[PDB]
């Protein structure tokens, strides 16, 4: 499967998955959440523990704006 873009108004951010998949080995920090999780992303989530949240913990992913936003 492809990567995805999700297309924020202020510059498009990409999702690498390999990148991921690699670092962050607990794969079930993003798989086999329950039900809401498709439906819950947005822009809190992103800049809180869905994004920008975690590579703050784990001290490695970007963190600041232009590094994940880019038009
Ligand atoms: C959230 C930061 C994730 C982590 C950690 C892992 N995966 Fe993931 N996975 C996630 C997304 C949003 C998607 C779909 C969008 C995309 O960019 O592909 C996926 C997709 C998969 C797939 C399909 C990949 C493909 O067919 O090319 C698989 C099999 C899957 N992910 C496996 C997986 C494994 C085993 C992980 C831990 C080692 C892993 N993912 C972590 C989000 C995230
Ligand atoms: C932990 C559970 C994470 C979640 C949720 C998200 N990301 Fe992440 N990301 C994580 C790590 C530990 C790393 C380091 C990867 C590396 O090897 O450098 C990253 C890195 C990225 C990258 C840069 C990738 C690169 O190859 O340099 C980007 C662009 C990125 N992450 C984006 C991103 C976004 C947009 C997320 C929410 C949709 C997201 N990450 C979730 C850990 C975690
Ligand atoms: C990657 C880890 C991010 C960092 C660092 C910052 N942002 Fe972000 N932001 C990110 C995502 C994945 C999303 C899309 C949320 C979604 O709904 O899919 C966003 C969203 C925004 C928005 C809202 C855009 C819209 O609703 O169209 C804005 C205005 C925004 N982000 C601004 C912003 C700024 C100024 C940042 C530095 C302080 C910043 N973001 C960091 C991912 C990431
Ligand atoms: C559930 C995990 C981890 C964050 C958390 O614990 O909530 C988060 C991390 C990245 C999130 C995905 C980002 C890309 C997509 C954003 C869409 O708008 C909703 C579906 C997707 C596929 C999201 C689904 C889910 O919300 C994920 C996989």
């Amino acid at each position: 499967a492809d990567d995805i873009v999700l297309k924020a108004k202020n510059g498009d951010v990409k999702f690498p998955h390999k990148a991921h998949q690699k670092a962050v080995p607990d794969c079930k920090k993003c798989h086999e959440k329950g039900p809401g999780k498709i439906e819950g992303f947005g822009k809190e989530m992103a800049h809180g523990k869905g994004c920008k949240g975690c590579h703050e913990e784990m001290k490695k992913g970007p963190t600041k704006c232009g590094e994940c936003h880019k038009k």
